[PDB]
């Protein structure tokens, strides 16, 4: 329920950074890490994108759960 979503902007900036980087998400790892600081300001239920984002933290278990 996106009443307001502080992090939706930053989730946009992942995509926008991508366009600024010709979809090299390798560069946009910084801006994913920005969504992080945004997301972790709150409980995930406050935001749709941050609800994707605390699940990004699960997805990271591929790379390593602790490698950042």
């Amino acid at each position: 329920m996106p009443q307001k979503d502080p992090c939706q902007k930053q989730a946009c900036e992942i995509q926008k950074c991508l366009q600024a980087n010709s979809y090299m998400e390798s560069k946009c790892q910084a801006v994913i890490q920005e969504l992080r600081k945004c997301c972790a300001q709150y409980p995930k239920g406050r935001s749709v994108v941050c609800s994707g984002f605390e699940k990004e933290e699960e997805e990271n278990l591929t790379r390593k759960s602790a490698s950042k």
